[PDB]
Protein backbone atom coordinates (compact mmCIF):
# COMPACT_ATOMS: atom_id res chain seq x y z
CA UNK A 1 0.00 0.00 0.00
CA UNK A 2 1.25 3.67 -1.04
CA UNK A 3 0.16 7.35 0.20
CA UNK A 4 -2.49 7.50 -2.27
CA UNK A 5 -4.71 4.64 -0.63
CA UNK A 6 -7.51 6.14 1.39
CA UNK A 7 -10.07 5.03 3.84
CA UNK A 8 -13.40 3.57 1.86
CA UNK A 9 -15.24 5.09 4.83
CA UNK A 10 -14.29 8.62 3.46
CA UNK A 11 -16.24 8.58 0.38
CA UNK A 12 -20.03 9.24 -0.05
CA UNK A 13 -21.25 7.23 -3.30
CA UNK A 14 -23.86 9.50 -4.10
CA UNK A 15 -25.39 10.14 -7.57
CA UNK A 16 -24.88 7.71 -10.79
CA UNK A 17 -23.57 9.33 -14.08
CA UNK A 18 -22.22 5.87 -16.03
CA UNK A 19 -21.73 2.26 -16.33
CA UNK A 20 -19.62 -0.01 -18.35
CA UNK A 21 -17.65 -3.26 -19.31
CA UNK A 22 -15.68 -2.09 -16.01
CA UNK A 23 -17.85 -1.07 -13.80
CA UNK A 24 -19.79 2.62 -12.98
CA UNK A 25 -19.01 6.69 -12.60
CA UNK A 26 -20.40 8.30 -9.35
CA UNK A 27 -20.47 11.74 -7.89
CA UNK A 28 -19.65 12.04 -4.11
CA UNK A 29 -18.36 13.82 -1.63
CA UNK A 30 -14.95 13.05 0.03
CA UNK A 31 -14.32 13.66 4.03
CA UNK A 32 -17.47 15.16 3.80
CA UNK A 33 -15.74 18.38 2.33
CA UNK A 34 -15.12 17.23 -1.28
CA UNK A 35 -16.34 17.03 -4.63
CA UNK A 36 -14.88 14.36 -6.61
CA UNK A 37 -15.73 11.69 -9.03
CA UNK A 38 -15.12 7.55 -8.73
CA UNK A 39 -14.58 5.45 -11.43
CA UNK A 40 -15.46 2.35 -9.94
CA UNK A 41 -15.49 -1.79 -9.69
CA UNK A 42 -18.83 -3.40 -9.38
CA UNK A 43 -17.36 -5.85 -7.37
CA UNK A 44 -15.36 -8.32 -9.11
CA UNK A 45 -15.98 -7.13 -12.89
CA UNK A 46 -12.01 -7.37 -14.08
CA UNK A 47 -8.34 -7.48 -13.18
CA UNK A 48 -7.15 -5.61 -10.03
CA UNK A 49 -4.07 -3.82 -11.01
CA UNK A 50 -5.26 -3.61 -14.27
CA UNK A 51 -7.88 -1.75 -13.12
CA UNK A 52 -5.70 -0.27 -10.65
CA UNK A 53 -2.71 0.98 -13.24
CA UNK A 54 -4.07 3.30 -14.90
CA UNK A 55 -3.63 5.03 -11.01
CA UNK A 56 0.09 4.00 -11.38
CA UNK A 57 0.11 6.24 -14.87
CA UNK A 58 -2.02 8.63 -13.25
CA UNK A 59 0.33 9.06 -10.02
CA UNK A 60 3.13 9.91 -11.90
CA UNK A 61 1.21 12.39 -14.01
CA UNK A 62 0.40 15.73 -12.68
CA UNK A 63 -1.06 18.67 -14.84
CA UNK A 64 -3.59 21.25 -15.05
CA UNK A 65 -4.81 20.10 -18.45
CA UNK A 66 -5.22 16.69 -17.12
CA UNK A 67 -7.88 15.33 -15.19
CA UNK A 68 -6.07 14.88 -11.53
CA UNK A 69 -5.74 12.03 -9.31
CA UNK A 70 -7.14 12.33 -5.61
CA UNK A 71 -6.74 8.95 -3.80
CA UNK A 72 -7.38 5.47 -4.50
CA UNK A 73 -9.28 2.11 -2.85
CA UNK A 74 -8.43 -1.31 -2.86
CA UNK A 75 -10.14 -1.79 0.45
CA UNK A 76 -12.29 -3.46 -1.62
CA UNK A 77 -15.12 -2.69 -2.59
CA UNK A 78 -13.25 -0.79 -5.04
CA UNK A 79 -12.63 2.85 -6.18
CA UNK A 80 -10.20 5.28 -7.80
CA UNK A 81 -11.32 8.87 -6.74
CA UNK A 82 -10.61 11.67 -8.87
CA UNK A 83 -11.15 15.46 -9.37
CA UNK A 84 -15.02 16.26 -10.63
CA UNK A 85 -15.29 17.98 -14.26
CA UNK A 86 -18.60 19.71 -14.03
CA UNK A 87 -19.91 19.92 -17.71
CA UNK A 88 -18.99 15.69 -18.49
CA UNK A 89 -17.11 14.15 -21.41
CA UNK A 90 -16.61 16.97 -24.39
CA UNK A 91 -18.51 14.45 -26.96
CA UNK A 92 -21.22 15.06 -24.25
CA UNK A 93 -20.63 18.62 -24.80
CA UNK A 94 -20.46 18.91 -28.39
CA UNK A 95 -23.23 17.11 -28.74
CA UNK A 96 -25.68 18.48 -26.43
CA UNK A 97 -27.10 22.05 -26.05
CA UNK A 98 -24.23 24.41 -26.11
CA UNK A 99 -22.17 22.39 -28.41
CA UNK A 100 -24.17 24.77 -31.28
CA UNK A 101 -23.33 27.91 -30.09
CA UNK A 102 -19.68 27.03 -30.27
CA UNK A 103 -17.68 28.72 -32.22
CA UNK A 104 -13.82 28.36 -34.09
CA UNK A 105 -12.36 30.75 -31.26
CA UNK A 106 -13.77 28.22 -28.42
CA UNK A 107 -13.12 25.04 -30.45
CA UNK A 108 -9.44 25.98 -31.50
CA UNK A 109 -8.69 27.30 -27.40
CA UNK A 110 -10.19 23.35 -26.20
CA UNK A 111 -7.93 21.73 -28.99
CA UNK A 112 -5.17 24.23 -27.21
CA UNK A 113 -5.61 23.17 -23.89
CA UNK A 114 -5.52 19.35 -25.00
CA UNK A 115 -2.45 19.70 -27.00
CA UNK A 116 -1.63 21.29 -23.99
CA UNK A 117 -2.03 18.22 -21.54
CA UNK A 118 -0.85 16.05 -24.17
CA UNK A 119 2.50 17.75 -24.94
CA UNK A 120 3.07 17.67 -20.90
CA UNK A 121 2.53 13.93 -21.56
CA UNK A 122 5.20 14.03 -24.71
CA UNK A 123 7.99 15.60 -22.49
CA UNK A 124 7.44 12.78 -19.63
CA UNK A 125 7.69 10.46 -22.68
CA UNK A 126 4.34 8.34 -21.83
CA UNK A 127 1.33 7.84 -24.16
CA UNK A 128 -1.98 7.90 -24.04
CA UNK A 129 -3.01 4.73 -26.27
CA UNK A 130 -6.78 5.94 -26.35
CA UNK A 131 -7.17 9.79 -27.16
CA UNK A 132 -10.42 11.32 -28.61
CA UNK A 133 -13.28 13.34 -27.34
CA UNK A 134 -14.67 11.14 -25.28
CA UNK A 135 -11.82 10.73 -22.85
CA UNK A 136 -12.10 14.80 -22.33
CA UNK A 137 -13.35 16.06 -19.84
CA UNK A 138 -14.64 19.73 -19.77
CA UNK A 139 -15.53 22.02 -16.73
CA UNK A 140 -16.44 25.79 -16.20
CA UNK A 141 -15.12 28.40 -18.44
CA UNK A 142 -15.06 25.96 -21.06
CA UNK A 143 -11.59 24.08 -19.57
CA UNK A 144 -10.85 20.51 -21.21
CA UNK A 145 -8.76 18.09 -19.46
CA UNK A 146 -7.24 14.63 -20.68
CA UNK A 147 -8.80 11.76 -18.91
CA UNK A 148 -8.97 7.81 -19.05
CA UNK A 149 -5.27 6.92 -19.44
CA UNK A 150 -6.56 3.42 -18.91
CA UNK A 151 -4.55 1.90 -21.90
CA UNK A 152 -1.62 4.03 -20.96
CA UNK A 153 2.45 3.13 -20.22
CA UNK A 154 5.63 4.06 -20.27
CA UNK A 155 7.26 4.02 -23.72
CA UNK A 156 9.37 1.20 -23.14
CA UNK A 157 -9.13 -0.56 -30.00
CA UNK A 158 -11.71 1.80 -31.62
CA UNK A 159 -9.80 1.97 -34.55
CA UNK A 160 -11.00 5.07 -36.05
CA UNK A 161 -8.96 7.15 -33.49
CA UNK A 162 -6.60 4.71 -34.18
CA UNK A 163 -3.14 5.65 -35.84
CA UNK A 164 -2.81 2.42 -39.03
CA UNK A 165 0.58 1.39 -37.37
CA UNK A 166 -0.79 0.82 -33.39
CA UNK A 167 -4.03 -0.81 -34.53
CA UNK A 168 -2.48 -2.92 -37.27
CA UNK A 169 1.22 -3.73 -35.47
CA UNK A 170 0.63 -2.30 -32.08
CA UNK A 171 3.19 -0.21 -32.17
CA UNK A 172 1.98 2.62 -29.96
CA UNK A 173 3.95 5.92 -29.76
CA UNK A 174 3.22 9.56 -28.74
CA UNK A 175 3.07 9.61 -32.41
CA UNK A 176 0.22 7.34 -32.47
CA UNK A 177 -1.42 9.91 -30.35
CA UNK A 178 -0.41 12.30 -32.28
CA UNK A 179 -2.46 10.57 -35.18
CA UNK A 180 -5.46 10.41 -32.58
CA UNK A 181 -5.63 14.33 -31.71
CA UNK A 182 -6.07 15.19 -35.50
CA UNK A 183 -9.27 12.46 -35.90
CA UNK A 184 -9.85 14.70 -32.36
CA UNK A 185 -9.56 17.72 -34.14
CA UNK A 186 -12.65 16.49 -36.38
CA UNK A 187 -14.98 16.07 -33.72
CA UNK A 188 -14.41 19.81 -32.02
CA UNK A 189 -14.91 20.93 -35.53
CA UNK A 190 -17.89 18.80 -36.81
CA UNK A 191 -19.23 19.35 -33.02
CA UNK A 192 -19.09 15.51 -31.68
CA UNK A 193 -19.48 13.98 -35.68
CA UNK A 194 -18.08 10.38 -35.78
CA UNK A 195 -15.04 10.57 -37.78
CA UNK A 196 -15.14 8.51 -41.43
CA UNK A 197 -18.73 8.93 -41.82
CA UNK A 198 -20.53 5.93 -43.39
CA UNK A 199 -17.38 4.06 -42.69
CA UNK A 200 -17.33 0.87 -41.18
CA UNK A 201 -13.98 -0.09 -38.99
CA UNK A 202 -12.44 -2.49 -41.85
CA UNK A 203 -13.22 -0.28 -44.63
CA UNK A 204 -11.38 2.62 -42.76
CA UNK A 205 -8.66 0.09 -42.35
CA UNK A 206 -8.65 -0.58 -45.48
CA UNK A 207 -9.03 3.08 -47.20
CA UNK A 208 -6.61 5.05 -45.12
CA UNK A 209 -3.64 2.44 -46.08
CA UNK A 210 -4.02 3.22 -49.13
CA UNK A 211 -4.16 7.10 -48.14
CA UNK A 212 -7.57 8.12 -47.77
CA UNK A 213 -8.25 11.25 -45.22
CA UNK A 214 -11.27 12.84 -44.22
CA UNK A 215 -11.53 15.62 -46.42
CA UNK A 216 -11.59 19.75 -44.75
CA UNK A 217 -14.47 19.81 -42.45
CA UNK A 218 -17.38 22.16 -43.24
CA UNK A 219 -16.60 25.66 -42.71
CA UNK A 220 -13.21 24.61 -41.58
CA UNK A 221 -9.80 26.66 -42.51
CA UNK A 222 -7.71 24.66 -45.03
CA UNK A 223 -5.38 25.77 -42.63
CA UNK A 224 -6.26 23.90 -39.84
CA UNK A 225 -7.01 21.03 -42.21
CA UNK A 226 -3.88 21.13 -43.10
CA UNK A 227 -2.53 20.38 -39.49
CA UNK A 228 -5.18 17.54 -39.55
CA UNK A 229 -3.36 16.07 -42.14
CA UNK A 230 0.20 16.86 -40.87
CA UNK A 231 -1.09 14.56 -37.98
CA UNK A 232 -2.65 11.99 -40.27
CA UNK A 233 1.18 11.64 -42.41
CA UNK A 234 1.88 7.78 -42.97
CA UNK A 235 5.49 7.85 -41.45
CA UNK A 236 5.02 8.22 -37.14
CA UNK A 237 8.32 10.06 -37.31
CA UNK A 238 6.88 13.18 -39.28
CA UNK A 239 3.84 13.52 -37.38
CA UNK A 240 3.92 17.03 -35.50
CA UNK A 241 4.65 17.03 -31.92
CA UNK A 242 2.30 18.00 -29.15
CA UNK A 243 4.67 21.15 -28.22
CA UNK A 244 4.63 22.54 -32.00
CA UNK A 245 0.36 21.83 -31.97
CA UNK A 246 -0.19 23.07 -28.87
CA UNK A 247 1.85 26.29 -29.67
CA UNK A 248 0.01 26.23 -33.08
CA UNK A 249 -3.52 26.72 -31.77
CA UNK A 250 -2.99 28.92 -29.08
CA UNK A 251 -1.70 31.56 -31.89
CA UNK A 252 -4.07 30.63 -34.46
CA UNK A 253 -6.19 33.56 -34.56
CA UNK A 254 -3.03 36.05 -34.93
CA UNK A 255 -0.25 34.08 -36.54
CA UNK A 256 -2.56 31.67 -38.80
CA UNK A 257 -5.94 32.65 -39.40
CA UNK A 258 -5.69 36.46 -38.99
CA UNK A 259 -8.34 37.43 -40.94
CA UNK A 260 -11.08 34.94 -39.95
CA UNK A 261 -14.66 35.88 -39.53
CA UNK A 262 -17.58 33.74 -38.03
CA UNK A 263 -19.85 32.23 -40.81
CA UNK A 264 -23.18 30.24 -39.68
CA UNK A 265 -21.59 27.57 -37.62
CA UNK A 266 -17.78 27.86 -37.45
C1 LIG B 1 -12.33 8.63 -11.80
O1 LIG B 1 -12.00 7.89 -12.94
C2 LIG B 1 -12.35 8.39 -14.17
C3 LIG B 1 -13.64 9.13 -14.28
C4 LIG B 1 -14.06 9.70 -15.60
N1 LIG B 1 -15.32 10.43 -15.66
C5 LIG B 1 -15.52 11.69 -14.92
C6 LIG B 1 -14.46 12.39 -14.06
C7 LIG B 1 -13.03 11.94 -14.06
N2 LIG B 1 -11.95 11.61 -14.06
C8 LIG B 1 -14.79 13.68 -13.37
N3 LIG B 1 -16.07 14.30 -13.48
C9 LIG B 1 -17.12 13.71 -14.27
C10 LIG B 1 -18.47 14.39 -14.37
C11 LIG B 1 -19.55 13.76 -15.19
O2 LIG B 1 -20.79 14.41 -15.26
C12 LIG B 1 -20.98 15.57 -14.49
C13 LIG B 1 -21.92 16.51 -15.25
C14 LIG B 1 -22.59 15.74 -16.38
N4 LIG B 1 -23.57 16.64 -17.08
C15 LIG B 1 -23.53 16.90 -18.53
C16 LIG B 1 -24.89 17.47 -19.01
N5 LIG B 1 -25.29 18.60 -18.22
C17 LIG B 1 -26.30 19.48 -18.81
C18 LIG B 1 -25.31 18.29 -16.81
C19 LIG B 1 -23.94 17.85 -16.37
C20 LIG B 1 -19.31 12.47 -15.91
O3 LIG B 1 -20.27 11.86 -16.68
C21 LIG B 1 -20.09 10.51 -16.97
C22 LIG B 1 -17.98 11.78 -15.83
C23 LIG B 1 -16.88 12.40 -15.01
C24 LIG B 1 -13.17 9.51 -16.81
CL1 LIG B 1 -13.57 10.11 -18.39
C25 LIG B 1 -11.89 8.76 -16.69
C26 LIG B 1 -11.47 8.20 -15.38
CL2 LIG B 1 -9.97 7.34 -15.31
Amino acid sequence: KDAWEIPRESLRLEVKLGQGCFGEVWMGTWNGTTRVAIKTLKPGTMSPEAFLQEAQVLKKLRHEKLVQLYAVVSEEPIYIVMEYMSKGSLLDFLKGETGKYLRLPQLVDMAAQIASGMAYVERMNYVHRDLRAANILVGENLVCKVADFGLARLIEFPIKWTAPEAALYGRFTIKSDVWSFGILLTELTTKGRVPYPGMVNREVLDQVERGYRMPCPPECPESLHDLMCQCWRKEPEERPTFEYLQAFLEDYFTSTEPQYQPGENL
